[PDB]
C-alpha cells in the first residue's frame, strides 16, 4: 500500500460517514464510562437495553453509589458477568467521588487505574468521549488493516503502532471509528461484502468475494 492509496481510503470513508461514533448510547463521558465496562463479553444491543433502564434512576456517580451493588445488579442482571460488572462499577464511582471529584478524568493513567478499565478501555473512553486521536485496535480493526494492508501487522500492538505512524493528524479522531464500522457491518470475518464494498478497489485483498 503507499501514502496516496491511505489517503483516498480515508477521504471516502469520510464522506460516507463524516462524523462516526460508537454504537453504545451516551450522554456524557460518565455514561460512556459505565456503557464500556458493561460491555465486556455483551453485545453493544444488550448493553444499551441495561441502560435504558438504568441511566434513567441513576446517572452519576452519587445515584449509582447511592442505589449500591445489589441495586445496580437489578437493572443490570439481563447482562453477562453482571455481578463482578456492578462491584466494578461501585468501587469506580468512589474512586471518582474521593479522587477525581465526581469527573471523569482525562488522563490516561487515571482511567487504567479504574477497575475494570484497561488501555483499550482507556483508549477508547479518551477517543469517544474526549476527542483524543488515539486508535485502540481490537479483532475487527485487526483483520480490516491486515486484508486491506492499509497498516498490516502480526498482533495488536504493531497494527497499533503502525496506525498512528500512517494516518495523517487530521483524521487520526475519527479513524478507530470508521475502522471498527467498516469491519462490522462490510469487511465481516466470514465472507466480506466486497461487491459493495466503497474502498473495494484501493483494497490489496487477494481473496476478494463477489467481485
Ligand atoms: S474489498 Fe473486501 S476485503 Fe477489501 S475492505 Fe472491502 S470488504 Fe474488506
Amino acid at each position: 500500500m503507499n501514502k496516496a492509496k491511505r489517503l483516498e481510503i480515508l477521504t471516502r470513508l469520510r464522506e460516507n460517514n463524516p462524523h462516526p461514533t460508537t454504537e453504545l448510547n451516551f450522554s456524557s463521558p460518565f455514561e460512556l464510562l459505565i456503557a464500556v465496562l458493561l460491555s465486556a463479553q455483551a453485545t453493544d444491543v444488550s448493553v444499551n437495553k441495561a441502560t435504558a433502564k438504568l441511566y434513567p434512576v441513576a446517572n452519576t456517580p452519587a445515584a449509582m453509589l447511592e442505589l449500591g451493588v445489589e441495586g445496580v445488579k437489578t437493572y443490570i442482571k439481563t447482562i453477562g458477568l453482571y455481578n463482578s460488572k456492578a462491584e466494578n462499577i461501585i468501587k469506580t464511582c468512589r474512586i471518582l467521588l474521593e479522587q477525581h471529584n465526581g469527573e471523569v478524568p482525562e488522563d490516561r493513567a487515571a482511567l487504567e487505574a479504574l477497575p475494570g478499565v484497561g488501555r483499550k478501555t482507556a483508549n477508547v473512553v479518551l477517543n469517544t468521549a474526549f476527542g483524543w486521536p488515539t486508535i485502540a485496535v481490537d479483532t475487527h480493526i485487526f483483520r480490516v488493516c491486515n486484508r486491506t494492508q492499509f497498516a498490516p501487522g502480526k498482533n495488536v500492538e504493531q497494527v497499533e503502532e503502525k496506525l498512528l505512524k500512517v494516518v495523517p493528524a487530521e483524521f487520526k479522531v475519527d479513524c478507530h471509528h470508521w475502522l471498527i464500522l467498516h469491519g462490522r457491518y462490510t469487511c465481516i470475518a466470514r465472507k466480506p461484502r466486497c461487491g459493495s464494498c466503497i474502498i473495494e478497489d484501493l483494497c490489496e485483498y487477494k481473496e476478494k468475494v463477489d467481485i
